[PDB]
């Protein structure tokens, strides 16, 4: 039909009115796919079920034991909770809250509570090479500014003498160069990697080789250990506004009772975050979301076990739609393990669409000629669906995703399913743009 698109290529495809009982396009609509960042709209619709639109992500400083002349005879808590909005001078505040309250000194430890998650930061399934770039910042329970810094690459005057970096002194990280600048010449240059190097309490090394260059290169890594970068800023706010302790930082991982909240920061209502989530296709919304759906379907702290699980509960209990064979590993669509077929987004889908007076869903959506990542996407724009398609992208080396709504000419709304995999921009193009204006003129 107009499948002639790359012959390498993979596509599976489903499009159908709201509420109609059969579709108008089914291709392939079975096939289990790579749903990439269309995951996201599975884990928008269960969080709004599970937590509501109203929820909030917080974080507190706790008390544990009595006050007396300023003293804290006890310990300090920090009890983070996966606020991936949480910031630098949110600590700063709460700190300053804590300070006012007539907290001077802390006669005991300072804990570092993460007890809100458990096991490992990442989902199964995430590619290891990508976990020091921000985009796959492992979403742990501890969150500063996106747990994402920057750094400076010089390379040296000399060649053969080790590239230096510098780093803003605000960043709790540990770098080391073994980074050699090479000649403009170097036969070096062609396989030589410039590479980083994670290593325990947030320490990285650079290494390999890199090009003398006029001007420093710039590069942002992902924190690797949350709880430990989010005590040293702890550590440095209370030290600036005076307050002493005697213990250590130490992590509490293990759930316990909460003690008094001294200080607190709630983010933004979760409506919002799900519409940053959507229409920036934000990894980090998704997955704190997608381990404080299991924390609190369950009651246990949040894992990706319990994640998954509760997802799936939530899509078959409260929205009808049992996924059958479907993977769900995260909520971000990262992991190469998530596998659904259009046929099950489907039904998502048309939960949405029903139930979307409810949810007020759609509009969270990037909207085709408007914002998101439909602002202008060729396919789109040429078909003349601008401000007719709302849709999730999920887009990765090869794969170009869509999953969404779309208005037609006689004003009806049609759900649909784009699974695209495999494609090595001309014939993407081609395709969409005969394909939605298809769907739009004629339905
Ligand atoms: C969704 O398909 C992917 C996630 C990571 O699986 C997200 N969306 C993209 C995009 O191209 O829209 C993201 C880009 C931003 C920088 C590199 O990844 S990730």
């Amino acid at each position: 039909y107009i499948t002639q698109l790359p012959a390498g290529a993979n596509l599976a495809l489903m499009v159908q009115k709201v509420g109609a009982s059969a579709p108008a396009i089914d291709y392939h609509s079975q096939q289990m796919a790579l749903p990439a960042s269309t995951q996201k709209v599975i884990t928008a619709l269960a969080a709004l079920i599970q937590l509501g639109p109203d929820f909030r992500f917080t974080t507190t400083l706790e008390t544990k034991g009595n006050v007396e002349n300023g003293v804290l005879k006890g310990d300090l808590v920090a009890r983070f909770g996966a606020d991936p909005t949480l910031k630098r001078q949110d600590i700063r505040n709460m700190v300053a809250t804590l300070k006012k309250s007539g907290v001077n000194q802390i006669d005991g430890n300072v804990l570092i509570d993460t007890s809100i998650f458990a096991s490992h930061d990442k989902a199964p399934g995430w590619p290891w090479n990508d976990m020091t770039q921000c985009f796959s910042a492992p979403p742990a329970a501890a969150i500063v500014d996106r747990n994402c810094f920057s750094v400076s690459l010089y390379s040296a005057p000399k060649p053969g003498d080790m590239a230096f970096i510098r780093v803003a002194s605000y960043y709790p990280v540990t770098m080391f160069s073994q980074v050699r600048t090479l000649p403009r010449g170097s036969a070096e240059a062609q396989y030589c990697e410039l590479d980083v190097v994670p290593g325990d309490l947030n320490r990285f090394t650079l290494t390999g080789c890199l090009p003398q260059r006029s001007e420093p290169l710039p590069l942002a890594f992902a924190v690797q250990d949350g709880a430990s970068y989010a005590g040293a800023i702890l550590k440095y706010e209370l030290k600036q506004a005076g307050i002493t302790w005697s213990g250590t930082l130490l992590r509490q991982t293990q759930v316990n009772e909460p003690g008094t909240v001294v200080a607190s920061k709630q983010s933004a209502p979760l409506h919002d975050l799900l519409k940053i989530m959507l229409k920036k296709s934000d990894n980090m919304i998704a997955d704190t979301v997608f381990r404080m759906i299991g924390h609190a379907r369950f009651n246990v702290p949040g894992t990706w076990r319990a994640g998954s699980d509760a997802v799936r509960q939530i899509l078959r209990q409260q929205a009808g739609v049992d996924i059958g064979n479907t993977i769900i590993a995260d909520g971000s669509g990262l992991s190469r393990h998530n596998l659904i077929a259009p046929a099950t987004m489907m039904q998502v889908l048309q939960y949405i669409a029903q139930h979307d007076n409810e949810l007020n869903f759609i509009s969270m959506l990037p909207l085709a000629g408007y914002d998101g990542s439909l602002q202008y996407r060729a396919g789109l724009h040429q078909a003349g669906v601008d401000g007719k398609v709302s849709a999730k992208t999920g887009s990765l080396q090869g794969v170009y995703n869509l999953a969404g709504f779309i208005t037609t000419a006689s004003g009806q709304r049609m759900a649909f399913v784009q699974y695209l995999s495999g494609y090595a921009r001309i014939p993407l193009v081609r395709f969409e743009s005969r394909l939605y204006k298809d769907i739009y003129q004629n339905n």
